[PDB]
């Protein structure tokens, strides 16, 4: 038995604001003791293993192998401040899937079954993926990842990135559907690494850039190198020879809470300088924004060799 509460904390701020919001939710729980929301009343009685929050919805996991989704939106005039959806949509259960782990992505969700299958479906639509040609295959990227014949034991997710570790100690990483033009660099299929000594992968966590795995007595991180290290390498490559980036190079950013892919108009000379970018709309693959220099990735991978940002 439990009760569900919501709170909103504006991102640029200090820990004091977070503590103040937690204080407010505690006071609401104690001083006033407001009634529970009927839409989540059923979910209150059920135990919870994990919960994830998407860009616009939230997904709850059950100990009985059940996953549910609900809609939320935060209004600025009232800034519970979160207005929830009128109705909650469950997971269509066939043959008792009995999921284990869940994760949230910008364009979809991710689930792991008891046998292990990356069940997923987008936030826009309302049905789990159903391949007509292969009714036993879900997550059309599953074959490309190479996880269609393995037992998934750990899953981790962020807005754009996802990673899965199987029982065979193989870590497979990829990005979201929106970020596809850069997938040639950030994606590794199912593969065992000699860095992992073969012990049971205790935990896997990831962020918008890289991913860290916790073993029994070690932490191993991989992905994009930190921006401070990127700047250090850039200043230790061009300057030591005594046009950092050519124009028209594509990249992606997670600025303002939305991952967007765009090109750069002019070459960058000073790394700390903020450069304008030309937005590349997702529909254009099938307007002008001055992106922050630090959040840009420069995925184009553009005398000794150029330092690698990966």
């Amino acid at each position: 038995m439990t009760s569900i509460h919501f709170v909103v904390h504006p991102l640029p701020g200090t820990e004091d604001q977070l503590n103040d919001r937690l204080r407010e939710v505690s006071e609401k729980l104690n001083k006033y003791n407001l009634n529970s929301h009927p839409p989540l009343n059923v979910l209150e009685q059920a135990t919870i293993k994990q919960c994830v929050v998407g860009p616009n919805h939230a997904a709850f996991l059950l100990e009985d192998g059940r996953v549910c989704r609900i809609g939320f939106s935060v209004q600025p005039d009232r800034l519970s401040p979160v207005s929830l959806g009128e109705d909650l949509q469950w997971w269509p259960d066939k043959d008792g899937t009995k999921f284990i782990c869940i994760g949230a992505l910008y364009s979809e969700l991710l689930a792991v079954s008891s046998k292990g299958e990356l069940y997923q479906w987008k936030w826009s639509e309302s049905e789990p993926y159903r391949n007509a040609q292969n009714p036993s295959l879900h997550h059309p990227r599953a074959t490309f990842l190479g996880l269609t014949n393995e037992k998934i034991v750990l899953l981790s997710a962020n807005s754009i990135r996802a990673t899965v570790a199987t029982e065979n100690n193989k870590v497979a990483t990829w990005v979201d559907e929106t970020l596809s033009s850069v997938a040639s660099k950030l994606e590794h299929t199912a593969q065992t690494y000699s860095e992992l000594q073969g012990e049971r992968i205790v935990s896997l966590h990831c962020c918008a850039l890289y991913t860290c795995a916790q073993l029994e007595n070690s932490l191993y991180w991989w992905g994009v190198v930190p921006f401070s290290q990127r700047k250090k390498m850039l200043e230790k490559a061009r300057a030591k020879n005594k046009p950092l980036y050519h124009a028209g190079a594509v990249a992606f950013s997670i600025s303002a809470g939305i991952p967007k892919v765009g090109v750069l108009m002019e070459s960058v000379w000073n790394m700390n300088d903020s450069c304008r970018f030309q937005l590349r709309s997702p529909e254009s693959l099938k307007n002008e924004e001055q992106w922050s220099l630090r959040e840009v990735v420069f995925v184009e991978d553009v005398t000794p060799k150029v330092p690698d940002c990966f």
